[PDB]
């Protein structure tokens, strides 16, 4: 992370203990655990430098997952670059004519950044760290994604709430665009729930358009 | 949370460890545990940004409970908006003519806030964070509520204090308006306690109008 | 708690972890445990706001004990009000003519304090927080008191020191005014201890007037 | 403890957790444990106010031990008062004519100190806190002392080092004036050690006058 | 580590607890554990002085491993010296004519540095600490390396991902120059994987040139 | 330890918890454990006052070991005094004519230092604390030393690395002057290792003069 000191931007390493701690969480709970995800997001709540993210991931992830994270990160950074190239006002760009970002800077490979977190802190702009961090985080999620919702049905002894949570987690972790998730989830609620639930949802008000709204409606009738 | 730095308002993430810790508390103790409630309230003792609350809840709550929290939060925020719309002096509103709050700001979706906790800290007013935080907390309580007081009776081997606590917890977690809770609780004490207790309470002074007052009176006579 | 910042008095929440921790202590050790008492006193060593004390107690205490604490606190606050009303120079009062304290302020219910720890910090005076805190603490002790010294006698296989500690704890936790405790304890030492101890104490110097003095005298003769 | 803030001396409570922690140490390890002693000394390394010491001891000690501590503390404070009365330049005294210390101040009972750690911090001088703290600590040691060295002999299967440590601990915890301890310990080494050790020590250089010097000499010959 | 204070650069020791903690990690998990490596890297994220690194390594490593670390460090420092000697603009050199670094300074043996972390902090330049730290870290990796990839083949019941991670770890820990690792790893994927995987990789696009790219391609087809 | 505050040098006690922690380490792991040594060195990384060192050692060491530490410390301090007496420019001496150090100051017994860590902090010079600390540390090592390398031979089922580490630890903990350790260790490698190792070392390059160099050479041939 970076903190503004008297002379200027300075590098401050992530606490070694939290890194080790997360490494354990990843190992004990798995990449797809809400605990892990929450902890990783927490550690990445403060803008990180390339040096921070690569060493963080290298440590908490296995050799293979780290290799996957690196490819995912590269792709994510490239999408940032494509956007920053198309829009001069992109926050990753500097205000000045010669301040557009590039892939070398985002990876901390540009002149004066190579293997130097202090130089990265001194040269990268706040907007670049935001992109670097969000990119690294998304890359982590992709790795966790790659670490079927359409076959999920409410079991005869399974409660609605358990089926709803199971189904929602599968859809949110799927390849669907986010905008398709709510309609897809509600369709599965209407079609794949047990007979009594299917009748509750059938006659629900037509204004209930989110999964949470439908869940409340059903739970209120149990 | 937000801290006022030299240049102005800045975002400071909630400690990752406390978030993970609460996630465990929720998982091990349950949503309706006084331990959980106490810990959540503690973590939400400092005004939070939309970014803080959504990521906090997404992490400590399961997919389903989080979907419920989101719907509850939306409702709570809307009640804030309704109040801020009716009263220009509402603390969530800015002093200036074009400073009334709106749902987009409270959700951190307004221009310059989207997915940016730093921008949220720079743009949201203290009063808006208070509303955002209180709203998020109430939404959490609602989720815990949805995670019967009228059938509770003092068992033949059950102590009064245990029946009183059991009954009070059921009434406080019920759908009654808060103003009805004390009269309802005292009525149940008078009618549903064991015969000896019913006689103690029968002749209690008419000035004892709270559950705590009646409990003391009974305990003093044991 | 309150800390004086640049702009003025500001609210700082009690650490969520210590609150949870105390909740555990109360649950595992009990209200009448010296461990609990010590920990509660420690947490209440810094002046607290109404918001701090009510949420602290609501969390660490069960529904019933909390209802009892609330009644006890009300009584304690009223005694403060009675004193502040009788003596204009009472520390809970402000120096100015219109600065006497009242029950609404002490409960954080006065204009601008309702459900707002920041406003409470900005409006309550240091002396009011002292009273609020001492009152809350005393209320806690009362609850622990209500959660017999006259029948305590030294058992035939019980050591004097154990009987002395047992007896002293019972007398200190009793309804006696504090000024009666030392004479009552020493009387019990003289009358209810085993025959050999009764003879040691019989001929003790007449200048030994505290329980600790008599204990030392006896222990010195063992 | 006291910290000098902008407006002046201010009270800062001892960390509740360390107090609870020590209470456990006292309970689990005992008063005469080097662990306890070390921890207590550590907690009392920073000058404490009357409020700090009494509440610290009340919490970590049982009712009886606390009553003993209070008597011991009173005696210790009186010795400080006797010294400060005889020597105007005593550090517990203020530089000014009307600044001699007295027992009421040291106990935090003087005008403006009663039950008020903030007032104690504002009124007590640094030298008074030093005396209050050293006195409280000595009182703790006395309590631990009261919680035989002359019969200790080296057992036939006991090593010299173990006998030496056993003996030294008994002599240091005894009623001997500190100046008598070294000669007494060395006499016991010469007379009460096993035959082979008695011969080693017999012909030791006459310049070895401390227990540590004699121990080294013996260990060097094993 | 070094922190810039008012008077200038000052030495601040690494937290004793993290050092002890890492010592345990090394002992319990081993030198070649990603946990250890991550923790060591974390502790060495802040520029260290010779005093910091030697005492850190002496403590966390056994006598033999420490002797190996010392030889490795010497070699690493010499490579730094060779580079700083060939390039006057090397960051380890001072801007002034008489400010080139030398082995004595890097080892903290130069005039005023010997056994004095405060003097080292006052005399060594930021660039020298960077070199000292990176050198110490590389020396640690070498020790871990010395604490076969060509025989690794995917087992008949072994998953591709497990074989890929196993193989990648062996190649990264090998004597190959880093530039040879990716081609060597991909060759092993093509030749030493199970028959079905060999067919997947055979017809992969010719643009997939990293191990991570090939892994993704295969995983996408499982 | 000492920290420079506004008014000047001030005493800050070592954290009670780390002291207790080390006491446990000493008790559980022993004085000759690399864990203990590392932890003690860590705690003594910041210049300590006489008050700090004596109370630190008194707490973490048993009565006997502490008595030994005190004698060792006295000897170490005297060597410092001998050096500071012979060289006026010795860092333990003040720049002024009447600023040479003496044993009373180093032990914190000089006027104004007796039993007063605050006075010690105000009167002792930085160089004196360095000497006091290094002396205390060396005294600790001596105690650990006194808490045979010539008979060590590589066992028939013992690996070279294990024999090398065993031997090196024995030689480093011996009475040899440090300058004799490397030649003595290498001689033992050549003469007391198993036959195959003896042949590896026999024909080693004549430039390999440290134990680490020879170890690497052997390990490279295994």
């Amino acid at each position: 992370p970076v903190v503004i000191k008297t002379e200027g931007p300075a590098w401050t390493p992530l606490e070694p203990k939290l890194i080790t701690r997360l490494a354990d969480t990843v190992r004990t709970k798995g990449l797809r655990s809400p605990i892990t995800m929450a902890e990783v997001e927490a550690l990445m709540s403060s803008p990180l430098l390339p040096h921070d993210v690569t060493n963080l991931m290298r440590v908490i992830l296995g050799p293979a997952p780290y290799a996957l994270w690196m490819d995912a990160w590269g792709v994510q950074l490239q999408t940032v670059i494509a956007a920053a190239t198309r829009d001069p006002r992109h926050p990753a760009n500097g205000q000045g004519r010669g301040e557009r970002t590039n892939l070398n800077r985002l990876k901390g490979l540009a002149d004066g950044m190579v293997g130097n977190p202090q130089g990265q802190a001194a040269l990268l702009r706040p907007g670049e760290l935001v992109a670097i961090t969000a990119s690294a985080l998304q890359a982590f999620r992709e790795v966790a994604r790659l670490a079927p919702w359409a076959d999920i049905m409410q079991g005869p002894s399974e409660s609605f709430v358990d089926f709803a949570n199971r189904l929602i987690k599968a859809v949110e972790g799927s390849d669907l665009p986010p905008s398709a998730r709510a309609p897809v989830i509600i369709d599965c609620f209407r079609q794949k729930s047990q007979p009594d639930i299917q009748q509750l949802i059938r006659t629900a008000p037509s204004t209930l358009t989110t999964p949470g709204e439908i869940i409340k409606y059903v739970l209120d009738r149990q």
